[PDB]
């Protein structure tokens, strides 16, 4: 029972590029399983989704590793131990996407020649806002307030 | 009606880091969830879960202007136009997982004196090669084998 700490170590950032890969492997799968769907291969579509699942499996418990290691949540650097500090996580997230990411890639689209894309940035900006509003009207009504 | 290409444009790296970010905030969002499950808060479950769906379709649309734009797969590099595509993505992505990503990371984690972490990569890399493998199997058929 000789415990380290996870902090620092390489293990520390291969957990969390095991977490992302995980993530987009997911939603890559159910992304192909509609094409299956639309096509008639319901065995196909049923396999993506069924291994879908598997990749649940394995993002979660790089996550339980993360939060048990002490580390901090992939996608925003920010502990996630307690419900609260998850909430917390989802706010900074949402908020650096409506703030500086899709705004951000908005501009450079539009820049690019490519206003199509830059409307969808645009949409996203918009909706990232709102889960902000409403992952900060949680917190605090978690935090004892109306 | 001035088309241009996004290949090796801004925009393209924008929508793969578009992709990743939204991957990862579904993921979360249903792992806070459970969290949220365990406490007794179903309405902030219930929100993550519904802003999720929201982080799907942000995903799916970035995925869609990606292919539709003869961009490649963010997780693996490969094309992903066809069902027939999709697969092979799939399958490379897999066989990367358990030939050098896992394996590798079980190496790491044993040497940094992290087992359980190590048993787990371990565990993950037979479960990618099972996925490469079955997901051999229906590319085999789509391409009109037994
Ligand atoms: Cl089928
Ligand atoms: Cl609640
Ligand atoms: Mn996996
Ligand atoms: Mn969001
Ligand atoms: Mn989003
Ligand atoms: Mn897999």
């Amino acid at each position: 029972g000789h415990m380290k700490d996870l902090k620092g170590t390489k293990t520390a950032e291969n957990l969390k590029q095991g977490f992302i890969g995980e993530s987009m492997a997911n939603r890559r799968y159910l992304y192909f399983a509609k094409r299956a769907d639309e096509e008639g291969y319901p065995e196909i579509a049923g396999l993506l989704r069924s291994i879908a699942e598997g990749e649940t499996a394995h993002a979660f418990g790089h996550l339980d590793f993360i939060r048990q290691g002490g580390l901090t949540d992939p996608a925003t650097d920010k502990p996630i131990g307690t419900l609260e500090q998850m909430i917390e996580s989802a706010i900074a997230g949402e908020t650096y996407e409506w703030t500086q990411m899709y705004p951000g890639f908005a501009k450079v689209a539009r820049e690019e020649g490519f206003p199509e894309v830059a409307e969808w940035f645009e949409t996203l900006a918009r909706a990232e806002k709102s889960h902000a509003e409403k992952f900060q009207n949680v917190l605090k009504q978690l935090k004892g307030g109306t």
